[PDB]
């Protein structure tokens, strides 16, 4: 029970600040920085599917496991997890533009299974053991500004994934300098909007897991921020002088 949940906590802090130092040397290999010598590849839209359905799916499964799954607090956080993730899982990869067709396997394996970890963590925090997010928790700022900013967030992220799409027609390869909406002031809004949305998370949830998750997400997309900017500078001559990587005005 418990001993799994802070192992699985432990775990996935260590990775996240062990990726965060190697990240800013070598980003992961997928997109725009995969490389020869990553190993075996597989197809890049199934490996997007597969490795994002446990984190909808796991949490599901371990939310019903909770005695408290029946509670309004409990049910709303379910809303905005499934918000993110049936998004994330089936409509993100779906509409993609592919880009290279195959994409190493070991990052999605590695997804997967953080999937899998992270999802199941995080339900069992809300629903399990005793109702620590109470209607009282419903009438606290906490959760208020919380969910709010995981909605801001995740609508961000959405509107900068859309942007993308369109720089690209179906079938086509090319990186285009990506302008509108956000992109006006950072490289990359998507990120950026993810980080604050998993923020929003560990807010309203108030759980170690949620804070672990929004750790986690920074700790991973604030160096390929660093890395998509790094490379817009050097992929086009073109490209704006004045754009931060993530943080408006700032980085
Ligand atoms: N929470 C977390 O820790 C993580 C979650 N995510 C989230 O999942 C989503 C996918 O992330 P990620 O794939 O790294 O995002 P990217 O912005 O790197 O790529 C997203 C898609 O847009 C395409 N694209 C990006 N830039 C351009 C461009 N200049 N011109 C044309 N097409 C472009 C990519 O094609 P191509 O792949 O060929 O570059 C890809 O299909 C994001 O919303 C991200 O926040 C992903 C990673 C970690
Ligand atoms: C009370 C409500 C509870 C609901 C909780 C679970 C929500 C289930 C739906 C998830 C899909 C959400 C997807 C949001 C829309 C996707 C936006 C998008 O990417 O569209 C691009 C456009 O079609 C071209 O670029
Ligand atoms: C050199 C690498 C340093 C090691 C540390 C970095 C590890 C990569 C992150 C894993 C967590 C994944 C959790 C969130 C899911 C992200 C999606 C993804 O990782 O990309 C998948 C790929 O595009 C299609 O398979
Ligand atoms: C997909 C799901 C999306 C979920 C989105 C969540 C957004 C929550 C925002 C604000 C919380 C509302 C505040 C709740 C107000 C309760 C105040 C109260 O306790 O009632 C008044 C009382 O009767 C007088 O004494
Ligand atoms: C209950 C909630 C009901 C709506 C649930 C899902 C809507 C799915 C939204 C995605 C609609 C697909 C639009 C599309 O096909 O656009 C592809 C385009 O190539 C990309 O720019
Ligand atoms: C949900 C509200 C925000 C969704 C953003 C979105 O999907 O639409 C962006 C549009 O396709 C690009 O102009
Ligand atoms: C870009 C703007 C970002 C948005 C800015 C907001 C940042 C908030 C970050 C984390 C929330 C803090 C909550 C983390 C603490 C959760 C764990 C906790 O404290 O409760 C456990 C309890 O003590 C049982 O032991």
């Amino acid at each position: 029970p418990d001993f799994l949940y802070r192992w699985a906590l432990i775990g996935l802090a260590a990775f996240g600040a062990f990726s965060f130092a190697t990240l800013f040397f070598v980003p992961a290999p997928y997109g725009r920085h995969q490389r020869g010598g990553w190993g075996p590849t597989v197809p890049t839209r199934l490996a997007w599917i597969a490795q994002e359905l446990p984190a909808p799916l796991v949490f599901a499964l371990v939310f019903a496991r909770g005695e408290h799954a029946d509670r309004l607090v409990p049910l709303l956080l379910l809303g905005l997890w499934q918000l993110h993730y049936l998004q994330r899982t089936f409509v993100f990869p779906l509409l993609m533009r592919v880009g290279a067709k195959r994409t190493p396997l070991v990052t999605a394996l590695l997804a997967f299974v953080f999937n899998c970890v992270n999802g199941a963590a995080n339900a069992y925090a809300i629903t399990h053991g005793a109702l620590r997010h109470t209607e009282a928790w419903l009438a606290d700022p906490r959760f208020a500004i919380g969910a709010l900013l995981f909605l801001g967030g995740w609508a961000l992220n959405l509107h900068s994934d859309a942007i993308l799409r369109r720089l690209r027609a179906p079938g086509e390869t090319r990186y285009e300098i990506p302008r509108g909406g956000a992109y006006r002031l950072v490289s990359c809004p998507n990120y950026l909007g993810e980080i604050v949305e998993w923020c929003g998370w560990a807010l309203a949830t108030w759980t170690y897991a949620g804070a672990v998750f929004a750790f986690f997400t920074f700790a991973n997309l604030f160096p390929r921020a660093l890395a998509h900017h790094r490379w817009y500078r050097e992929r086009f001559p073109d490209y704006p002088r004045e754009r931060k990587a993530v943080i408006p005005f700032v980085v």
